[PDB]
């Protein structure tokens, strides 16, 4: 009867958790707050409220399920690019291994959408708070879905540059939506202007497009590693190249650009080799360059404000976000 | 000037996304499927539903969140203790590559999320759906943590039977109770089923550890040995050894699971130092007997409310 006794309680309570074993299963989380960023992420969140008006409790709690969802993501991202390091340091799953880093990250998004019920006791406003988590939630794996499918099955599919700003709405524009489309729905202030979703999904896609442009910029200059071509990823630079080459009959370049990213290779040399076919056979540096610097000055020519409601600074700061 | 007036466009609407993109991101999905088990959890969710009464639709939907959480949790499964098969069928990971098939699986997480809106337009009811899908996800990651940080930072934690079953309560009582409360928070009908949902999820996870080493000491190629789970079996002979001063065999069990083996022979090894020295696979049939016959000697029905049948059949939900 003792061990019936026993089981008897151990199903009549809810399930037994210590702060000891959350702490356990925090080592992987723990270990990427260490980088730096948050106070760029918090700078533009707090910029962005001059417009929205949340109070500073309420902008806090946003604040933290970005946090959570953003590292969790990082986390994730790190194990499906195999990436060995990330802002200078080990990867978290290259120290605490693959299974323990993805359960945490995991574990992450839903300690994130448990924090989405601080933000309010308003039935209604909830579910949409709810909505909006799941939406962004969804649209960032498609994305993702689309640029690991396209890099893991290559050549089987050559992604457009259609195809890639598509896959970019999803992925990175997930997060900035998610955060943006929070703070409009909480905001107390009456209308303060035309929705800024637009200009957020023109944040991020600078955003990815600069990240990817500099990833090899920064490795021809000197700084990086170029740590894309490795991983074989369908960057902004790597599809123009592509789709240049082919357009362009040239068959040769075309499928040593291909065999390259196939490679998975570290060989400094050869990745020095594929960076300059896109700085002087297929021009798709400057291409690049070019396209950040235009959809950059859809801001800075935007006077009539369609996409504006500092944010300036930002944006030549993107990259630390 | 028409670079602009296309980002324009696409700024301004939706993300894009299409049929044939939705079939790309399924594809490790989708492959899971074509094992069985789906039958048996309806079977399930219907005899628990003479109890619920919910209307069939309802109850449809029910069912569709337990198979998006339940097959999306075993393709995640399957990649943190790189299991090759899954009911004799190669796994997902292994045909499309282990980044896919995270993604995809945590895509179907938030695809069941968001059917529990289905569920009821009734803002308090939907709150408290949400919060039960919540806790029990939070619960069960938990627990597969724990599973998880047992196994990989083996030795530094031996677990004690009462540890493994707090373990089981949040990572296999999880699904189980995530399922049962949103019935129960749905029923038109006038005790609470948890804690006999929970007795059903320790069974199943103790009969499931079982018959990994069962199956094998009578032909199963018992892949908890290679992964080194600290399975019921083996936290029972870990403490044996460790409470009688069996040094050597304390010893040689934690060897055994730390070299990570395939080797038939070595994984006999164990198998003998179970049967023959803490009798810890008797133990373990009589600890799952007892538990069955907590709920078979429920007359005055504390616990319960077919439901036996399933049971003896626990072991293919
Ligand atoms: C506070 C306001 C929002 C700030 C959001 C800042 C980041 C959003 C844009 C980037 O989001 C992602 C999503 C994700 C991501 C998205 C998912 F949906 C899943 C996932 F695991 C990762 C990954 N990454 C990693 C990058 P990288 O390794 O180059 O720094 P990348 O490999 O995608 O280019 C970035
Ligand atoms: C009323 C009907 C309710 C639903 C019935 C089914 C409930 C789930 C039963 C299985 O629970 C799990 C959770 C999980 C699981 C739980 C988590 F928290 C995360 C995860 F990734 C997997 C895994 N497994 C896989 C097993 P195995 O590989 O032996 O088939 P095991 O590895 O636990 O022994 C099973």
């Amino acid at each position: 009867n003792k061990m019936e006794a026993k089981i008897d309680e151990l199903i009549n309570n809810d399930p037994v958790w210590s702060s000891q074993n959350e702490s356990l299963i925090s080592k992987p989380y723990n270990h990427i707050l260490l980088k730096p960023g948050k106070n760029f992420r918090l700078n533009l969140i707090v910029q962005i409220n001059r417009v929205m008006n949340l109070p500073k409790d309420q902008l806090a709690i946003v604040s933290q399920i970005v946090e959570l969802l953003h590292n969790s993501s990082l986390l994730i991202d790190d194990i499906e690019d195999n990436a060995p390091l990330r802002r200078g340091q080990t990867t978290s799953h290259l120290i605490f291994g693959v299974p323990s880093t993805i359960n945490t990250a995991n574990y992450m998004y839903f300690r994130a959408m448990q924090l989405v019920s601080q933000l309010t006791t308003k039935e209604p406003l909830y579910h949409n708070l709810i909505t909006i988590f799941n939406e962004e939630l969804i649209n960032l794996h498609r994305g993702q879905g689309l640029d690991i499918y396209w890099r893991d099955f290559l050549p089987e599919i050559i992604p457009t540059q259609e195809m890639y700003l598509n896959m970019v709405m999803n992925k990175t524009g997930g997060l900035f939506r998610l955060t943006l489309r929070l703070m409009e729905a909480l905001s107390p202030s009456s209308h303060h202007g035309h929705s800024l979703v637009p200009f957020i999904n023109l944040l991020g896609i600078i955003y990815q497009i600069r990240d990817d442009y500099l990833n090899l910029k920064d490795f021809q200059m000197s700084k990086g590693f170029a740590e894309d071509i490795t991983e074989g990823k369908l960057s902004f630079p790597i599809v123009h190249a592509l789709n240049f080459t082919k357009t362009k009959g040239q068959t040769e370049q075309h499928n040593e650009i291909l065999r390259i990213l196939l490679l998975r290779t570290s060989d400094k040399d050869i990745k020095l080799k594929l960076i300059q076919i896109l700085e002087f056979d297929t021009n798709s540096l400057a291409y690049t360059k070019n396209f950040i610097n235009q959809l950059v000055n859809m801001i800075k020519n935007d006077n009539e404000n369609k996409y504006l409601p500092e944010l300036l600074y930002i944006i030549d700061h993107l990259s630390e976000l």
